[PDB]
């Protein structure tokens, strides 16, 4: 058909990495409001039907273990998988507590072969990366991956994602939502905008 | 605003620029891209049929591709709904091959920005790239842009794009079209790559009226 088959026991797992406080050795500031963000996101995504678990002030190897363990889990009764990252981010890279980890390394574990159970099922990656002290990136290319990447109450992106999903999460296809989100943050405005990278093969709805 | 789809009530759909690079200077060390004419032709027929004003350029230098698009960006687009541009060439990272060399795909698209192309503000700017290989990039982040970058070596992507676009071009939304595209090039392989769609679009895009 033209939609991802959503007929499974559970929707799927949803990991939230919520890096707020950073090790002195990175000169990275307190991301105030990431707590308002992560709460909003937990409530919103749990409402969709995800098995949300939040992890805070994660080290780089924590972030990598979290995700490798997740990939290693049996996902036969899951309709899909979803990771959300809140942090400082530069290019191809997220900040953990104790330094920087490359984004693509977190998703690698979920590839075609490496996660046979999650094959032909959407892997959803929501990234909200901050700048700021106080050059290139490679998006990995695999079927059934989606990224919603952003740069900046909590963040305008996070706020919008929840508001729309809370409201149309059950009746709109993933792309329509993210578009409405893209639109919403644009309205606020130098000028920045989230982007959606889609390697999806079908339409994604969070119901039926 | 309040509708969730781009206003398409204009005199015309807009321009569609195809750049069809088949032959390259021996110095570049790139081969003849056999089957790219079949792509150029299918695409032009396809996008013509949608209602775009198609122009087809062939075997371009880097300076041509650069000048070409700058002059396109300097036109008056007030009576158009959108703008499409299709690049068929050799391409590595953030770079597309002209016939004599290699320009950054970014500088080509730079010209169509709100800042420097005021007549295409809040109108979708569509880049379909079919870059053959023969390593990191940097995607420009501006509202109402959309990229459809395929890497897979008529081209499987190009053929699929046209076939879906001819049959559903006036009833589906681009994200639907291109999702369906991803799916077939992906199906050509339970014997792997796949095209990726980068969207900065702010509304739904229907090519109809
Ligand atoms: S969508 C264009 C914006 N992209 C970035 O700034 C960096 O994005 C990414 C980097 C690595 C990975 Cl695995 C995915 C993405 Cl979207
Ligand atoms: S969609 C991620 C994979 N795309 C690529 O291989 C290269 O992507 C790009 C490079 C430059 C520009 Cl302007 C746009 C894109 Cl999508």
């Amino acid at each position: 058909t033209y939609q991802y088959n959503m007929n499974f026991e559970k929707l799927g797992k949803c990991i939230i990495i919520n890096n707020k406080n950073f090790d002195k050795v990175t000169g990275m500031g307190v991301r105030n409001g990431t707590d308002k963000d992560a709460e909003a996101l937990f409530k919103c995504f749990r409402s969709l039907g995800f098995d949300v678990i939040v992890y805070n002030d994660c080290s780089c190897a924590k972030m990598q273990d979290l995700l490798k363990k997740a990939s290693e889990e049996d996902h036969t009764n899951a309709a899909c998988f979803a990771c959300i990252l809140l942090s400082h981010g530069e290019e191809n890279v997220i900040y953990g507590k104790d330094g920087v980890t490359p984004i693509k390394d977190l998703t690698a574990h979920f590839r075609g072969a490496r996660c046979k159970t999650l094959l032909e099922k959407p892997k959803l990656f929501f990234i909200q990366a901050c700048r700021g002290t106080e050059p290139r990136y490679k998006i990995p290319v695999e079927a059934d991956f989606l990224f919603a990447y952003s740069t900046v109450r909590g963040s305008w992106f996070v706020q919008a994602l929840c508001s729309i999903l809370e409201e149309h999460g059950k009746d709109l296809e993933i792309m329509q939502i993210l578009t409405r989100v893209n639109d919403r943050v644009a309205r606020h405005f130098k000028k920045q905008i989230p982007c959606v990278v889609s390697m999806l093969t079908k339409e994604l709805y969070f119901s039926q």
